[PDB]
């Protein structure tokens, strides 16, 4: 088996689920219980914004919770804790530190990797990227043509992309004063294309995203915007005035014509998709500035130590992991759906998808052993309210168990008609965990239809149609504003779930080997597909794909 | 029990997996095989574009296959299929016929609903949305001060909002000339707010877009759009310049203030998320022109003439259904995921989880029978390469089975670089599907590893998390060119799957009596929010929830 699988407070968590789990009724707990909801909730004072979180609509009960708690200490939850702090090498397989929380570490405290602070390095980074955003933001860095700087182009993938993007969609109030912000990330070469087709070269700054800057999609993209700036500038010496470079690689970025005092350093301890805190965000602080960036690092630093000093069952991020591996590896739930009822948090979803499934989806754990066992989630989701309009029917009466979190701040940036539409999306938000929980019974719906004049016949037939089950637990996570700082703090509760969820599974949420194959293949392919030769030197599948790429391509429709 | 479960031809197939599936391995399968990607593939010619169904790289057999059609002719899926088109009230639940076929019926043929030809009223909308194009389009109609039209604004939600975003954004390339699209959607205020801003209300028209007219995300932003537009204007008259509707209710288009004449009338029988191929697809008419809104049509009458009239062993949109339950109903595989390898496409997926989880997310069958067995799945993605640098890895390497539809045209929108992108997004598309289903065997790994130079240490720790199970399934869906017909068909085609999926569950795919309680809850729980006091109507976590809601809406931040 594998150290999660013969752990004996997971045996007993796992035994108590096959005898009792039926027994869990949410409806049952709620009036059984009136201090449920003070039992089963944290309200966080952070001093700036409350964040509550709400996880009394689980099929959880106090013991079920105590028994939960048992297994995240049994793991090895506090010690793996205190290691990736410490700067301890807890990236076994790379042999690597793991410290986004350097990162934010605004206490200055230090932090030693292989006897050495790292904070120094990490503030002077900050410090080129405070000076940075002054001289593009103040209109004092100009162009080849001697005009202040009207746009940002991050150019990035993965880790080096939904971050920044994510970020500055969701701190969008926050950028007066700030230039306009694009990001191009795929190579499909229609993003680059209508990207630079809204843009003057003379006022637009690159940024190209990448730590060894050979990264092939990053740096093709980065190369077609430099054949178009160049198109216009006609002068090499003029790259420097509108590229600039997030990557540790000097020669490659001299090379590309990049003045190297602008290129802006990050480490091997910073995974991609933990990296937005480092210099893969100068695209934030660029658009929002570098004052709301603090704040943002700050939220984060406030969470890491919420995480690092809270005893375990009352430790937000401890309690949403453990909730999760109850659902997991418990009930089998494949998904978990993350509802933020927030437009300027549409793209949060998207962020966790690489946060959460490319750090857990796992399979080999740190002995070698193969789990026998559930690892990491499918994460999806869109904002609410729109999702009820999508696909909260099956949510609410298809066949699937779905974990969700929905999300909220209690102020809107825009409190439009005297709050009236963030009125009616709060309603929403609280009515659909309610009805989540509840459903409707069978007594309910028959008198509804009743009073809409139903036929006996008619209303024998709908009545089945009519009815909620319910019982589909939810978290509610409430904060007080959508600020950089509380934005800060959401993140890094999620990225901490993350961890020890992947610590109790005994995998290494920080490496990423699932994507070197798909590398290799692609490298094999690319050349085969120049020229009309006949390809067979892959399966008949891919051939056969190819052979109609040839065939298809030179057809005028 | 249930229809499909009390079904023979079903519980042979299930036996059979039970028994055989284990010993279905990918790899061997095409080694053993030369002719398999000619046994299992359709490459279908539209006479527009060629579109090739790959399905090669299934878990399946020839047997299988077999099974599974004697399955899709057991459960009625034929007389089914012609009871849609012929106009039979085939949802039953609310009495009333399922014609979205109708409404691209190129051919004009009578279908008929209660006796009576659809087709006239069907093409007098449609001229109508002709005529009122080439107003807008051309310059011709004028706003409240006398300018021409600069931006339309889609006002609506779900299915009136998800289909005319993602065909905007999908056929971007074709909206040369015509005016700036925007899409309001969500009741949180940041839309509308937003979105307003960035207009003037001399050359902006909203499209109010419901079914129902009385949706209370979509009334409410129609009122604010409505409110800001009489701000300005001063004149109540001047509405009749810059608003229309699209709906089924007369009496509630007219009692908002909108023109008869302004109305573009669609009916019952269009379901929502059915529904972009009627008056709901105005704003796809206004941005990329009327003669491409009827080539996307045209391509959706094709694909209905492919499902009505091949034979089901030869049938696309029936072999991906089938392959679908094959997963869903005998794996047990909770979701599906929509890749496709188009930035234009970006939305398709979160289109589909509305088409696919509305329709199938259902629980009652036509019998009155609860289901004891699984119905419609999880539908998620993100387009390649995007996709591809976020969630891979889990997708790779871990511990769930995820059916991947991989989706390209062949020919890009933007070859720009003498087609150098399009060559590595398509090198990509086709090494993804050939790493998921090859994988890399330990001994495969071993190899590589020895020649990196790793000690025998080094290697024997890194060795498994290098290892790839690989056998994972993947349709492979390849056209032309990206074009209006081309779209058609492929929408076209994922709603008759989703028909065929629905007919063999014995649900109804077009009903949707899972919104109808958080409806009512956010009714109740609206007018609760105002004023200081404590609501104790609840339970413990919605009245804790509110207040916690009351004591923070204050606070400074």
């Amino acid at each position: 088996m594998a150290a999660l699988t013969r752990n004996p407070q997971f045996q007993k968590l796992l035994e108590w689920h096959r005898a009792n789990s039926a027994n869990l009724k949410l409806r049952e707990l709620f009036e059984a219980d009136p201090e449920r909801f003070n039992n089963f909730s944290l309200n966080l004072n952070t001093n700036h914004g409350h964040i509550l979180v709400d996880y009394s609509k689980n099929l959880v009960s106090k013991e079920v919770m105590q028994m939960l708690v048992e297994l995240a200490k049994s793991r090895g939850v506090e010690a793996a804790r205190d290691n990736m702090f410490s700067g301890s090498k807890i990236n076994y397989t790379e042999d690597r530190a793991v410290l986004h929380v350097a990162l934010r570490n605004r206490s200055n405290t230090p932090i030693k990797v292989d006897g050495k602070d790292v904070m120094p390095e990490v503030n002077r980074v900050l410090d080129k990227m405070k000076s940075f955003c002054q001289r593009v933001r103040s209109g004092d860095w100009k162009g080849y043509t001697g005009k202040s700087i009207t746009d940002i182009i991050n150019i990035g993938i993965g880790g080096s992309d939904l971050g920044p993007l994510m970020v500055t969609e969701a701190l969008k109030p926050y950028s007066k004063g700030g230039p306009r912000v694009w990001f191009v990330s795929n190579i499909d070469g229609t993003h680059i294309a209508k990207t630079l087709a809204s843009l003057s070269p003379e006022t637009s700054l690159f940024i190209i995203a990448s730590k060894t800057f050979t990264t092939q999609e990053t740096i093709t993209n980065a190369e077609t915007a430099k054949e178009w700036f160049l198109e216009a500038a006609k002068d090499p010496s003029a790259v420097a005035k509108h590229f600039v470079a997030l990557s540790t690689n000097t020669a490659k970025v001299k090379e590309f014509g990049i003045d190297p005092q602008n290129m802006f350093e990050f480490w091997d301890w910073v995974g991609g998709r933990y990296s937005l805190w480092s210099a893969i965000g100068l695209s934030i602080a660029l658009h929002v500035g570098f004052d709301h960036f603090e704040q943002l690092l700050s939220g984060a630093h406030w969470m890491d130590q919420h995480f690092l000093k809270t005893p375990l069952e009352k430790n937000a991020p401890v309690l949403l992991a453990l909730l999760g591996i109850w659902y997991i590896n418990c009930y089998g739930c494949e998904t978990h759906a993350l509802l933020p009822y927030d437009q300027y948090m549409h793209r949060f979803a998207a962020y966790f998808q690489q946060g959460d499934m490319e750090s857990n989806g796992k399979y080999i754990t740190k002995s070698g052993a193969r789990v026998d066992h559930q690892t990491g989630p499918i994460v999806w989701g869109e904002p609410g309210t729109n999702g009820q309009h999508a696909f909260y029917q099956l949510i609410h009466q298809g066949t699937k168990m779905i974990p969700c979190d929905f999300l909220i701040p209690v102020q809107t940036q825009h409190p439009i008609r005297k709050g009236l539409h963030h009125k009616i999306l709060l309603a929403n938000f609280l009515a659909q965990t309610e009805a989540l929980m509840k459903g409707k019974l069978p007594e309910e719906a028959r008198k509804e239809l009743q009073a809409a004049g139903k036929s006996p016949e008619d209303l024998e037939k709908l009545l089945p149609h009519k009815v909620f089950e319910g019982n589909r637990p939810t978290n509610s996570i409430v904060f007080t504003k959508l600020t950089p700082f509380i934005l800060g703090a959401l993140i890094a509760m999620y990225e901490h779930k993350i961890f020890v969820q992947g610590i109790m599974w005994d995998i290494n949420s920080f490496d990423q080997w699932g994507v070197e194959l798909g590398k290799q293949l692609a490298k094999k392919i690319e050349p085969e597909l120049e020229g009309s030769s006949a390809v067979t030197s892959h399966d008949s599948s891919t051939n056969g794909l190819i052979s109609f790429i040839k065939q298809q391509r030179d057809t005028k429709l």
